[PDB]
């Protein structure tokens, strides 16, 4: 496959990247505490945030609401609304790097997680932490809500990916269902197919791990081997039966879904990958590297 790129920014190094639903936008999450607001279609920088000290690894943006969430190596999980362009409120309680944070797609929910071994639900009407979910042993690297059920999946340097159950807290409130054991070393990342019941796993044992999962059970069901340093990122293509990742290697690498083999390498000369994400709907992706972020499609080789 070829990757024709759309847009390319320049900056100091880019943890995170969101894609707005609708508007042609991303926000980017960079190492020097600030978050960026471009078009990538017209190449434009639309507004800069600055409400963080340090690297700001967490950004996402809510799928309906004028809202979008950033999660700091100040521990805080900060709302926004970007219409008034006003940091609404801080969301206090982890101890240590916040790592991810995300929206529910229904519920009025902020998922987070942290280096200080947590998961925590808030609920950003309220402002209040509704759940705080323990039993990882190491930094909580990754965590996702799942799309049409009450799970969560989360990946973790104790060298786990855990799904918990939380059908009680959206009626003891979260219980973990699954801890899922194979990765040899820690676990950076962790992603739900947005249809099928599958689930992704990449970590510093270099491994993408593709998962299976049932009402009561789950299996591993093959490992994506080739790259050659951590792998900071995967994710399910949602409209080809394709996988990706993004590691320290300095490349991304799309795989076969059915039978995990590579199918195309791209690689950059200096940067290391941190971050890969796909707009919802558009065969439209984002890689966020040691020297800024690039939005790109994915074409088949000769077309």
């Amino acid at each position: 496959m070829e990757m024709l790129t759309k847009f390319e920014s320049r900056s100091s190094r880019a943890k995170g990247v969101a894609f707005h639903p609708t508007q042609p936008w991303i926000l980017t999450s960079l190492h020097n505490g600030r978050i960026q607001l471009w078009d990538y279609r017209m190449g434009t920088l639309l507004d800069r945030f600055d409400g963080h000290d340090g690297p700001v690894r967490g950004i996402a943006f809510h799928p309906t609401q004028p809202l979008f969430v950033s999660g700091g190596d100040d521990y805080k999980v900060n709302v926004w609304n970007y219409k008034s362009r006003k940091l609404l409120f801080s969301l206090c309680g982890h101890m240590d790097y916040v790592r991810v944070c995300t929206f529910h797609h229904e519920y009025p929910w902020i998922l987070s997680c942290s280096d200080d071994q947590t998961i925590r639900i808030w609920n950003w009407q309220s402002r209040n932490c509704i759940a705080i979910l323990t039993g990882h042993s190491h930094y909580v690297m990754c965590a996702a809500f799942h799309p049409s059920e009450d799970l969560i999946v989360s990946a973790s340097l104790d060298q786990t990916v855990r799904v918990w159950d939380i059908s009680g807290l959206r009626m003891t409130d979260a219980i973990v269902k699954f801890v899922l054991e194979g990765h040899d070393r820690g676990v950076n990342w962790c992603a739900f197919h947005p249809t099928l019941p599958l689930i992704l796993s990449a970590g510093d044992d270099r491994l993408v791990k593709l998962w299976r999962m049932t009402a009561s059970k789950a299996w591993e069901v093959d490992t994506c081997r080739g790259h050659f340093n951590n792998v900071s990122c995967c994710l399910f293509h949602p409209h080809q039966e394709l996988i990706l990742s993004a590691s320290e290697d300095k490349t991304i690498r799309v795989w076969d879904l059915n039978r995990r083999t590579a199918v195309q390498t791209f690689r950059r000369d200096n940067d290391a990958f941190w971050f890969i994400t796909v707009h919802p709907k558009l065969n439209l992706f984002a890689a966020a590297h040691d020297s800024g972020v690039m939005v790109f499609k994915l074409e088949s080789a000769w077309s």
